């Protein structure tokens, strides 16, 4: 008819935007992606630095306290062995 | 000519596929970065679990040092000052 060349003219117009607009969406999506991948890989050390640090400070804090421990019972024991004497 | 109309049913063939796989990529792409954005909220809260952990323990353990020396100076200061009266 009059209309079936203006037809496709319009759609392949239509097809050829769209596949502009989504190579410039994967694009926007590839580029974020590298981005959280490195976000990622140094959110996943720091936490490792956090947590090799307090597994390694919780170790000193149990070696502390167990001596703080064992002297302040120590020191009570000879203290009452003191005044049981006098 | 005798090959205009087959140029452009091969052609429109194309567009179609290649907007097909693109479609794909960008859905493939949409997932991976909600999965992402997920796993980056999850280690940025277990950072910081470990993190205020870790300050808070750091705390406890310079007062026990601190507490240990004191105590571990005012033994060495008496078990002196007994010797120089005895």
């Amino acid at each position: 008819n009059n209309h079936q060349i203006q037809e496709l003219e319009s759609n392949v117009d239509d097809l050829l935007h769209q596949l502009q607009l989504l190579k410039e969406e994967n694009n926007r999506k590839s580029m974020q992606i590298s981005e959280m991948g490195k976000k990622i890989s140094d959110l996943e050390v720091e936490k490792t630095a956090y947590r090799e640090t307090l597994t390694n400070l919780n170790q000193e804090l149990a070696r502390l306290t167990n001596e703080e421990q064992s002297h302040r019972t120590e020191i009570f024991t000879l203290n009452a062995s003191f005044k049981k004497q006098l």
